[PDB]
């Protein structure tokens, strides 16, 4: 009944969305490649194949882009395609009632915005979002509401092709966990050092956090919140992690339609 | 007078060794950048033109590579422009003195065995050793001297370089350690994650092998030292990690260098 | 009913023209992208998706391509798909009813001498050409349907991104119109850069066309007419380019279409 | 006796500064191809074999970087091959004497920061700077000295290099003037294009600052000076660029060393 496009740096993720507020689930959702060069029509195309018949009751659509080309596509696919439906679209430079206490909030990412503003919605107080996307962004929410920053850590398989692709001997491996931490041969303890080293890299930063920022202490109440789709890979082996949310992103996309209309 | 020539994916460190045994110390260290496609000519040139004076001074030249072409120039030009000066040259599959407990010991890189060699030679037992490089390399040495393994996590500059390169919104960024953890622009938000992030990767993993690994608990007694070029910067954020030893894998060579003459 | 192909180096737009001569009408355009090593199947595929069931009403298929592989391509899948349907194929070294003045006449892009025949067709006087495509092409014709030559300066959207990716501190940025030409931002100084240099370099090319050549200055009456996907956005701008006509290409194949039979 | 470093995302300028305030002139320079991953060894060991016999009579150093990578190698270099030698580095989004009336100060670049207060020094008056880098930069500098921002346009010879590098048929070609504007090939076009285009892109960017800032205007006494490389190429065909210094950056690099110490 909504339509959600969420364009990443790597993946694309279309979501179908029925419900209102508290009865909003997603129904439906598709994850797509991105490409940076895609246009309008090609874009239409992809997303009503992908949507069947339900693009003929659609009551809204809601999306973000990452990358700034794909949103221009974007602006021109929604201002063409379904004109009888309204859409909103996530431009920096626009409040979202989220307060980005932050130096540059103009150049504040659109996916952080709205997984600050998700996990609020959902938690009511001082959070600790961990998405796990191209990059891992750690969003860190005050019990007030604000975005106080973050880190933006490197991605696990973004980082860990990047060390394949150095080195001629190394090979692409699949993200998985091994037996041990102390593996016995290549495959083994490269796959040891991305997950459990990047289990340990969210854990650390996590910790780093509630240490040093006053407000997220463990005297304090503060919900750690991952997302992403890597995030299943990595959620056993971390210690600081608490829920998980596959729609955060949706759901934080539902909540800028509703509050734009 | 005992040249040291380590070759990894990106930098080349070059040392010069001055004594023997313990009165074996590192008078003058340099760090090139490599090429795979480099030969025995221009790596001749750089290297006259880094130790100057001391080309016809040389005693002995102990050489380790990871790149097999680099290591192949290394012999050409030690064969012909160092004829008199005797030389020792490390390749994966020869033993050094470490047993290599491991599945596979012809694959193990040649720095691996290098550090843990002189580590274990430094403390007499259970040794961890961190080495910041290309990639982050963590290897755990028996309180006997065998070699089980580690991980190969990816580099805090090459992970945060492709972080970089693959996003559109993300620039590259000096890898400096930050205010705090919390990043209030996007320039400290990716050096908070580059810095905090790889910090508690590193903790992350060894905290994980002295945990699951017998004889390498806290009440036991293990020698925990980092190295690397981005270790003096990584090092104030290591819990897990005491001592740092700049010359470990010149000082392993030196070892190596003695032991088989 | 006429199916209008005009493959460019990055979009190729595919038009449905409804009528003739003066009541031929451009009813639906859509721009998609083009592939060096696409095949008939997918182009026939993408094709048939795009126009539904106007698949089967084609009167006459016009086609002109600037890559000689996706013209093959289209060459075969006209064959293939449509045997009734007659076809014209633009390919430079042919005449359309407009003398190529040029020292190479076999060089010039087919787009360049369907713009000038559609220019020429509509004003019947002395046109300068603005096409803003992969690059910025300015075409010049006389008075009595002659093509000189122009020039091709680089693209809007090609060259920012181009100053996107050569840049460390330069980030890709979406091409849009910003508050004023003094920046106060990166995003803001690359968007004013983009935008008004580009209107500056258009507006330049066409002055000096007009000064430095016989025939085309203010005194004389030149229609000068501005076609491209980015030309909206740099018609507000422009002051030497008065008319905008967003089908002129197609129109241009109707043309060649209709003298071709 | 004053070593001024110059690092930008193509080209290194180095230079030999004899003198001091008025009496300070350029004795040498050199332009070397910058890399993003040398070391500060390989550096110091350029700068040596550049600068001859004239590294043991330097009275200072003063260095700028728009690549962050080869900042921290500068850093390393300045702190460790001319330790007796004082040194300024320049961080970008630090006071020099002129302030940065922009949205954030800490993202403009250190060319940029330097040539305002270089052209501010010699002019003392309203400036317009257009460093003609691998970006073309308009910088705009206040009768009070302000720095107020400006706009970054894609480089001659970067935007000429995509265009040809997108098409087969369109060739990588010499950046050199073309006998007319209409040209009568596709060399000789796109040349045309490459040359009068971006001479048309700086007269247009400046004519639009002219008009539309308050106190820039034809009635206001504004100095327009060009540097970089190919400025020269350019400053025939423009006619608002009054004045060409090819050494604003080392001047201003002077200045900065001067006022630091």
């Amino acid at each position: 009944m909504l339509l959600a496009i969420d364009v990443r740096n790597t993946h694309t993720v279309v979501g179908l969305l029925s419900g209102m507020k508290e009865h909003a689930k997603v129904v439906q959702q598709w994850r797509i490649r991105t490409e940076s060069e895609v246009t309008a029509d090609e874009l239409a195309l992809t997303i009503d194949g992908l949507i069947g018949e339900d693009s003929e009751r659609l009551t809204g659509t809601a999306a973000l882009s990452t990358v700034p080309s794909v949103l221009h596509e974007v602006r021109i696919m929604l201002d063409q395609y379904w004109p009888s439906v309204p859409h909103v679209l996530i431009e920096p430079g626009v409040r979202t009632g989220i307060p980005l206490l932050v130096d540059n909030p103009k150049e504040v990412g659109a996916d952080r915005i709205v997984n600050c503003l998700a996990a609020y919605d959902r938690f009511r107080k001082a959070a600790i979002v961990v998405d796990f996307g191209s990059s891992i962004c750690v969003d860190v929410v005050s019990a007030k509401g604000e975005f106080l920053g973050g880190a933006i850590a490197p991605g696990v398989q973004v980082s860990s092709d990047a060390a394949a692709a150095r080195s001629a001997a190394l090979r692409r491996v699949e993200l998985a966990r091994p037996r041990s931490v102390v593996g016995k041969n290549t495959v083994e303890c490269m796959q040891a050092g991305a997950v459990f080293g990047f289990a340990g890299l969210v854990d650390g930063l996590v910790g780093r956090i509630r240490e040093d920022v006053s407000g997220f202490s463990v005297d304090h109440d503060v919900a750690i919140v991952a997302t992403g789709h890597t995030a299943p890979l990595l959620l056993p082996e971390l210690h600081t992690v608490d829920h998980y949310d596959q729609h955060l992103t949706l759901q934080g996309l539902r909540l800028v339609f509703e509050r734009n209309l």
